[PDB]
């Protein structure tokens, strides 16, 4: 099977296809014939909406260029053109010496399931591979060699584990088995590629269950170094714990359309990490705590940076998160007042909430439960409360 008739596929509908289909006219009129794969169809055969709606055409990157000379045309870079609507964007991406048969483009993407293409003049889709049995049956599927197609891009290893988490829907026998074993050849791709293709995974608000299966095919490990070494067998830590309500938070703040801050799951996961470390600094050198603190960040960071590369952005604010947990402890006569100002606050107490739950600690629970009182207060209520300390 290479292919399937308009209204024998699971209804596709041209009609839960957008705006986005408009520019698959001009196409078919100027010349090239185009068609839509993945984000959406993926999902859309299963009925489920689309995600983004990503084009792909044989006019090159010029053709197109001159036929949508026009169109604010944005995204520079190989192939890959941008074309804008508004508060939905097309993604341009022409087949794959360099360029050739669609069927050509098919062999360099990599998954069944997220690769089956169809155009407005046909309504008929086109499997080039396994594609709709593996969706039909919930199972995932590498297009080609797994051996060589990690090596070659490793990367794809994790695409893989990332996609049989948000489906509830299972890897295959044969993909499946090379990546414990190639696991660690990562650790050549450098950071910062490693660190787009971590954010994607988890804080993609599918994290609890990606992780689930991350540590379990120790490809979390090389990610997270610093990390792994403070797993206990039992499975019973507070930093186990903690990154396991961090994550079902995130998974549930997301699944409800609110923004959450990128730079806190990062320090959410270290606090132990940095706090083991800064401990035994502390002692072990001659130093006071303020002082010996500062580079337990450090450390952590560019241990981890090393690991995957963090933007100054995000560090820059999971230092201060951090910080004020030890001004958040301070009791202050009056200085309580300017922390509560503080821009990057909510998340410093967000921390804390975990923090004081999973440390299982009185004296934490105990503060988490006074600031959660005083910063709803208005100022009459506030006044009064930093009173009874002095």
């Amino acid at each position: 099977v290479t292919v399937i008739p308009r209204e024998q596929h699971a209804i596709s509908r041209k009609d839960i296809s957008e705006n986005a289909l408009k520019v698959m006219y001009r196409l078919n009129k100027a010349g090239y014939e185009a068609w839509l794969v993945g984000g959406g169809v993926r999902d859309l055969l299963l009925g489920k909406k689309p995600k983004d709606f990503d084009v792909t055409t044989n006019a090159t990157p010029e053709q197109v260029r001159k036929l949508f000379r026009n169109c604010r045309l944005v995204g520079r870079r190989f192939r890959l053109a941008h074309v804008m609507f508004g508060p939905e964007i097309i993604e341009v991406a022409t087949f794959r010496n360099i360029f050739g048969s669609i069927e050509e483009d098919a062999q360099r993407r990599d998954f069944t399931i997220n690769s089956l293409y169809y155009s407005v003049a046909d309504f008929t889709v086109r499997d080039y591979v396994g594609g709709m049995k593996d969706l039909k049956d919930g199972v995932i599927r590498l297009i080609g060699n797994p051996e060589t197609r990690y090596r070659e891009d490793p990367v794809r290893m994790l695409r893989a584990v990332r996609f049989a988490a948000k489906l509830g829907m299972r890897i295959s026998p044969e993909t499946a088995e090379p990546i414990p074993r190639l696991a660690t050849l990562l650790n050549d791709i450098p950071p910062a590629h490693l660190f787009e293709e971590s954010l994607k995974l988890l804080q993609a608000g599918y994290g609890y269950e990606t992780y689930k299966l991350l540590c379990e095919y120790h490809l979390f490990q090389p990610l997270f170094p610093t990390i792994t070494r403070y797993f206990t067998e039992n499975g019973d830590s507070p930093m186990e714990r903690i990154i396991e309500q961090v994550l079902k938070n995130t998974d549930t703040r997301i699944h409800n359309d609110m923004r959450v801050n990128p730079a806190f799951l990062f320090a959410a996961m270290f606090w132990y990490p940095l706090l083991e470390t800064a401990q035994k600094i502390a002692q072990e050198s001659g130093l006071t705590y303020h002082d010996a603190f500062a580079l337990a960040m450090n450390d952590v960071l560019d241990e981890a940076c090393r690991s995957l590369a963090i933007p100054k952005r995000l560090t820059t604010l999971t230092r201060d998160i951090w910080q004020l947990q030890l001004r958040m402890s301070r009791r202050q006569g009056k200085r309580a007042w300017k922390l509560l100002e503080h821009p990057k606050f909510r998340a410093a107490y967000d921390l804390l909430a975990l923090r004081a739950e999973v440390e299982r600690n009185a004296e934490l629970q105990r503060l988490v439960k006074w600031w959660g009182e005083f910063q709803v207060s208005a100022p009459p209520d506030q006044k009064g409360m930093l009173n009874e300390l002095d």
